[PDB]
């Protein structure tokens, strides 16, 4: 499923995503915007092997179970193809584990590299939440 702005920061303040460890609901949908374009669809092979996968692109190297990545664990306690459903809930309680790690929103790099600092409440400017 391809979502819209307004669609997928409803449906991540509906899964308890705004302002969980202190980052905004514009964080997340600028987030997901560099990261997948929205798309839960999306997938991403890393030059180390590993894949990333679904709107937060979430890697199977710590988090979840893809079976063609070596030496990597499943942190998430799911296989990857879970990342990929129009239901968002499983990519929104494994992001909630991925920035309680440690590094905050710096777990997705796209985010350090396009969203933070910037002005995030923009991604939900005229959105009904
Ligand atoms: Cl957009
Ligand atoms: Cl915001
Ligand atoms: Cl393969
Ligand atoms: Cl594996
Ligand atoms: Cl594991
Ligand atoms: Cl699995
Ligand atoms: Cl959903
Ligand atoms: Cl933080
Ligand atoms: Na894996
Ligand atoms: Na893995
Ligand atoms: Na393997």
């Amino acid at each position: 499923k391809v979502f819209g702005r307004c669609e997928l920061a409803a449906a991540m303040k509906r899964h308890g995503l705004d302002n969980y460890r202190g980052y905004s609901l514009g964080n997340w949908v600028c987030a997901a915007k560099f990261e997948s374009n929205f798309n839960t669809q999306a997938t991403n092979r890393n030059t180390d092997g590993s894949t990333d996968y679904g709107i937060l692109q979430i890697n199977s190297r710590w988090w979840c179970n893809d079976g063609r990545t070596p030496g990597s664990r499943n942190l998430c306690n799911i296989p990857c193809s879970a990342l990929l459903s129009s239901d968002i809930t499983a990519s929104v309680n494994c992001a909630k584990k991925i920035v309680s790690d440690g590094n905050g929103m710096n777990a997705w790099v796209a985010w350090r590299n396009r969203c933070k600092g910037t002005d995030v409440q923009a991604w939900i400017r005229g959105c009904r939440l």
